[PDB]
């Protein structure tokens, strides 16, 4: 089916998105996992298959669109250097990619393409759900402190 | 069976009492659960439902007793905004209840209205209970300090 | 995630619809299990706990978007002295809430808030579920008459 | 242990009415079953039963507290000559069996036999379900016309 | 295998019945659901599968016979608007199909096609007894009256 | 619940789609079926019963929206007599009908019914995945050529 | 452990060249899915899967020689339009990466970390495999011709 271009151009735009995620987040997993926070490279290598299944939906859909998914071009990676720098740095990319998502879904409608649209919308579900793990982090950092914070993740 | 007025007018009195309960223990729980506390959010979702079990049996007995339950009024909610002033306004409130329970359980007593005085005492033996749990937390904060409590409660 | 004051008002707004309607249920409920139509009580009761997901999960989303829940204010119940006024109150109540939900659902999609629509939507596809089976009740009590109407809700 | 001879006459008191409960209930379940009308025959049988296990509780306890259970006196047994004025008998027999277990209990309670007291609380319980029960079907019969009350026992 | 050419015209007039009665069943059978009468669009939900299987069964002897099943042309619907009425209007199509079926059964004897012959006969067996059904409904409905029939169709 | 006239109309359009495509894809799967591309005819038929699922669902939304449901007219069949043809009918009808829903979607929101809506972009979902799947046999057709294409519909 | 630095290097190259054939091969799984090629979907899936296991290997061993594992660049995908081009593309891709693993073992052994050459080794070992089914399936194109080779992928 020949899909709106410019939906194409954003399913490839958000697909670029989740193809940072991926690697910022299993990058950021091994590096936990590397310094023992078994539990936080739990949860971001999980992230990290997230992020791929989101991929794999946008490929899929720009296919059927009969549009050319783009795997070529990446985005700027921002590693950090410690678990509050290399969290903040996460939760900056998902808000950068709901921002997309959002103007994506109301294009998509405009167009009438409901189901693309209808993809984006559970999509930027679990992209909000993401946001809000980061942010719960965050603030544990603050109310229990960082020595206290790395203790908790030692275990899964 | 027609009851005792006065009986009634405690039992929705009592009946009252529960529904501010139910609902402050259900928004504290989810404001846990948000901060990431799952531990916390678990125990006052418990009483929340436990709070509601109360609420049901005094329900049936008004209408039992041929009276009109009363869920149209709600008592003030005190809320807060951190982990010790939000337990520590619960167990004001389970402690207000507890004096009104005592006063009604005399008062039932003496009407010979011995089954309604049944109930409220089995009752009043679970509130005893979420007193228990909450002058428990509330020394724990003391003992260990903030941020240790904080810690523990993250995992369920 | 900061989110737009209005739909949280919204949010709100609807919440308090959802916890006029939990009470309303549930005294029905009991109210059908005390005159011994068991099988009103078991589809009211059930309606009571759906009427509390609702609630859970505006409550979980308004703190998520930062908003404070708001569970102080509680709408006019309408309770009703027999079946058919009863069912009829459940009815009306039904239809505001649902007109409340149409016009925040629209909000939210203008301000971009797609996932609270998401779950909005839903949840009045929930509501839309009560109203057919409070109208079809409506409907059977004329067919066949009060007295078998009654008969027909004493088994579960 | 020598028990207060007054509560162990009281305890005689309550048996006695127990014996007559037994046997109305009894004869009105039968004579149902008789009737064809399985269901209130399933339901008074089983309350046959539950004032037996009234009767030997009594005994017990008599017997325990040295005093001799009185069988040999029965009191007025009113049967009837259709559904409703039978219901309307059982219920008039445990209205008056409730009135003399509150006046025991009280006495129970001021000569310290909290035991005894402790037994006839959890009866009066009973009994009391055993009013709710013969006041909703009263009702039913009125609210649904006899003929429509009669097919609904038909099944057990 | 060529087939006779009269025969294939009568299987097609055949397929065209089942194919009215397929969708005025399938109808009515949503209408029983949505007034909340369970166990008419049980049956009748059951009985637009029946004629599905037929219709198959049609279409894929006129194929084998090398004709070409007509699915264009649909018979007159009738509808109703209360059950008596639309159980009616079952009937007499069920009627006019029966019809059709003794006629065309008569002639592929008579051209000694005895396979489309013996597959018409187990149809008409089993529009027999849709036939049946129709007809004891509608007589329940005299004999017990609108009010108890609609009562007895409640539940499954 | 009285429905948004226009909505209803749109639903009735609608289901006429589905019950045009109904037949098609049912006649297509079992003239597959006779041909011996037995794999064909597994398809089309699965598609069948996902159209009448979506009739179905349609009929159940009108009943409910408290609007008649139309299956008396039958809007034009196109069947083919081979292979391609026909896969090149089913896909022009499945586009066909996606239009349609397109523009009832649209209607549906602006009108806020936003359930009747969510039903049909879940509807449009699974048309789109009708149409991917007649899109990619059409291709594999030109790409192995029709003999290797047939053959490989031989078994299940 | 302090990693010797020129193996750290080749590590990253490496860990690069994982990471393009991770991609290529994703896309022409999705691509072969779109087209119906289902088994070469199958095949090139579970081959991305298997470079992503190699990437992650790479990632854990440079983190554990305390170098930072480099996902920023990107190398050049080249994804072709038809299987052929696509699976001759895969194969020189591999045939790229199989040479710098030849190199990097070289040098692992001569500064004597081992364990690195160690997972190198079973790694290319893998690679070779892939080699082994690019190179087969490019000749069975050949041996029985494209439009066979085709029909041959329908199926899982
Ligand atoms: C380039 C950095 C990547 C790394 C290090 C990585 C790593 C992994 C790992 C370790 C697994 C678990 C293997 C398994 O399924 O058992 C996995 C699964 C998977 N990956 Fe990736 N991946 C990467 C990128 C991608 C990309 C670009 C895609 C394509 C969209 C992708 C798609 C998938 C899929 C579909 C699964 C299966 C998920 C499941 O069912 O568990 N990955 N990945
Ligand atoms: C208005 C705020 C309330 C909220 C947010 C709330 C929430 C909940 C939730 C989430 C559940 C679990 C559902 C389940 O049973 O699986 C529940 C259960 C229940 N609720 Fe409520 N509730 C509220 C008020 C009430 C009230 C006023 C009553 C009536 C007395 C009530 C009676 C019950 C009962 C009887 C259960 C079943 C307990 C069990 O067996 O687990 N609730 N509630
Ligand atoms: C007129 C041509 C039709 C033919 C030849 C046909 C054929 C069939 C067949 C053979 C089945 C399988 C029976 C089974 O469920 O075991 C079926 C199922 C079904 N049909 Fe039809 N059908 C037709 C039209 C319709 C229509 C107009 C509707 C109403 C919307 C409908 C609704 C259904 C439903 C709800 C099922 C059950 C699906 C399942 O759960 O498997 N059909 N049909
Ligand atoms: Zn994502
Ligand atoms: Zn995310
Ligand atoms: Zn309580
Ligand atoms: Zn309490
Ligand atoms: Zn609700
Ligand atoms: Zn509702
Ligand atoms: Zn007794
Ligand atoms: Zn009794
Ligand atoms: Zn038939
Ligand atoms: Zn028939
Ligand atoms: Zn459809
Ligand atoms: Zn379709
Ligand atoms: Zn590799
Ligand atoms: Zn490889």
């Amino acid at each position: 089916m020949k899909g709106d271009t410019k939906v194409i151009n954003y399913l490839n735009k958000l697909l670029g998105n989740e193809l940072v995620a991926i690697n910022q987040y299993f990058l950021h997993a091994r590096m936990f996992k590397n310094w023992g926070l078994k539990r936080l490279n739990d949860v971001e290598y999980h992230e990290s298959i997230d992020e791929m299944k989101h991929a794999d939906r946008y490929i899929e859909r720009i296919l059927f669109l009969e549009g050319l998914p783009n795997l070529q071009d990446l985005g700027k990676l921002n590693i950090g250097e410690d678990v509050e720098e290399m969290l903040r740095s996460d939760l900056a990319l998902e808000l950068d990619g709901a921002k997309n998502l959002r103007e994506a879904i109301g294009y998509a409608d405009s167009v009438h393409d409901y189901v693309s649209r209808d993809m984006m919308i559970e999509i930027l579900r679990d992209e909000e759900g993401h946001i809000d793990w980061l942010e719960t982090e965050l603030d544990l950092i603050q109310k229990m402190g960082l020595q206290n914070y790395l203790q908790a993740q030692i275990r899964e």
